């Protein structure tokens, strides 16, 4: 009822994740892992040791929707990802363990009022993979997601 969620998002860092396919997100939602290119891998690692929470907000390219958001529980570490054109297991080699906070979709149409000061105040749906979102903008975007009844926040809060 927002109280638990607001405590989790308190002093958090927010990053957009863009996936080239639906299957890797379905995979990530089940096993609680994610991997990204080394550029974004470094940033999330720096962000993990620095912030009380690091939140990843997912969107499949060309879906028109966010598919959910998750909190890193570990920095990356060295998963049968569906590798897109340009494949290299090693490129996506580091595996972040993530705890999902919401696995339900949020259409871009519901976040049209929210813009990101850290991306030239462009609408928050706009950004490349790894685009960091300013605290309040990312907090509001997370609050727009519907409650996920499959999710129990106890293990996230317990790890904090």
């Amino acid at each position: 009822g927002t109280s638990k969620l607001k405590y989790v998002l308190q002093d958090a860092r927010f990053f957009l994740i863009k996936s080239n396919n639906h299957e890797n997100v379905s995979l990530a939602k089940a096993k609680g892992v994610w991997s990204t290119l080394p550029v974004n891998e470094k940033k999330l690692n720096l962000a993990f040791r620095s912030a009380r929470s690091v939140i990843l907000i997912f969107s499949v390219r060309e879906s028109g929707k966010f598919q959910g958001f998750a909190r890193l529980s570990s920095e990356s570490h060295h998963i049968h990802w569906v590798l897109p054109a340009g494949m290299s297991a090693k490129m996506l080699g580091g595996v972040f363990k993530i705890d999902w906070i919401c696995r339900r979709e949020l259409p871009f149409t519901k976040s049209a009022h929210l813009t990101n000061p850290w991306n030239e105040h462009k609408p928050v749906k706009i950004g490349r993979d790894g685009q960091e979102i300013e605290l309040e903008c990312g907090t509001q975007l997370c609050l727009l997601f519907p409650p996920d009844e499959s999710i129990d926040l106890y293990q996230v809060i317990h790890k904090m």
